């Protein structure tokens, strides 16, 4: 409305277009999703579009098969890899637009069954894709997800937390308002199953996969994302199963990917609640860590001393 009201309300570019498509989804979903699929297929630098007949007849496979044939055989270089000066920030908007999408739809859409499963198949389909630009963007938007359910977890223990205290300051009183928050406990604890079903999803279907991608920058998105759910939400994330997948790319023959291990076992061993859960690994990749202090790459050797340094203050 007026310059007060937007200024006041002060929505940023990425919540302004979500909001849009939000309401347009709730208008017609089929579209909605539609637009939404033609965004990440867009984003790829693919030059076809996906019909709403497409959509309701064809699996995701065939879509896929059909927009691969639409690419320029020429040119391997798309909007996560132009150097700019517009591409400057587009990837940034990208990653910002991923973690509002589902910020905005947590307390509903996100639990309809629908939207985000039309989601995770898409962006899982893309993530096999042979085409480079697709598997890079799917991949990139698949890690951004998850990190983004990760929060609708963390938002959800708090208010899972705060109806555990209204419970129980109304049990130390069967009316209205206990059964409703025992309601609400439960619905709780269900919608963190349901965002637990689509994090096992997009790591068993796209992470597991992509971090050993033959594409370096792939396979450092998906080192650097691993490192923070097991930051965020340590319970689920900070395990042996998957410390292994960090472990294993401490070897990696780029550096910019062996960068990013570090830096996201720095993240952990910074945290002396964490320490007990990273025993196991240390002794595991204690001679492959402590070798990189002097690795041939003199900003991955920094990380590593850093790294060495943290582990060491630790015990
Ligand atoms: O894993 S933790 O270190 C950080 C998160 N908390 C609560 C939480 C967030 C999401 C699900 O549960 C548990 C301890």
């Amino acid at each position: 409305g007026t310059l007060f009201e937007v200024v006041k309300l002060g929505k940023s570019a990425m919540q302004s277009v979500v909001d849009d498509w939000i309401e347009s989804y709730k208008q017609d979903r089929d579209i909605a999703l539609l637009d939404l699929i033609n965004f990440f297929i867009q984003c790829s630098g693919c030059r076809g579009t996906v019909r709403i007949e497409m959509f309701r007849n064809m699996q995701n496979a065939e879509i896929i098969r059909k927009m691969t044939e639409e690419f320029d055989e020429d040119s391997g270089d798309y909007p996560l890899t132009m150097p700019g000066p517009q591409w400057k920030k587009f990837r940034s908007n990208f990653c910002e637009f991923i973690g509002v999408l589902i910020r905005q739809c947590q307390y509903s859409i996100i639990y309809d069954e629908y939207m985000m499963d039309t989601v995770i198949s898409l962006l899982t389909g893309l993530s096999d894709s042979q085409v480079r630009a697709f598997r890079h963007t799917s991949t990139l938007a698949a890690m951004k997800l998850m990190t983004a359910l990760v929060n609708v977890a963390l938002n959800l223990s708090i208010h899972q937390d705060n109806t555990q205290r209204q419970y129980e300051a109304e049990r130390n009183k069967a009316n209205e308002r206990l059964e409703l928050l025992l309601q609400k406990r439960k619905e709780l604890q269900e919608n963190q199953d349901e965002i637990e079903n689509m994090m096992n999803s997009i790591f068993k279907g796209i992470f597991v996969h992509r971090y050993r991608d033959a594409i370096a920058e792939i396979r450092a998105i998906c080192i650097e994302e691993i490192g923070v759910w097991m930051k965020m939400y340590s319970d689920a994330f900070l395990n042996d199963s998957y410390l292994k997948y960090v472990g294993w790319t401490l070897h990696d023959r780029q550096g910019e990917v062996r960068l990013k291990c570090l830096k996201a076992l720095q993240s952990l061993y910074t945290n002396r609640e964490l320490f007990p859960k990273l025993e196991l690994f240390t002794n595991r990749f204690k001679d492959r860590i402590v070798s990189m202090t002097l690795d041939k790459e003199y900003d991955v050797a920094v990380e590593a001393i850093r790294l060495v340094t943290l582990i060491l203050h630790g015990s």
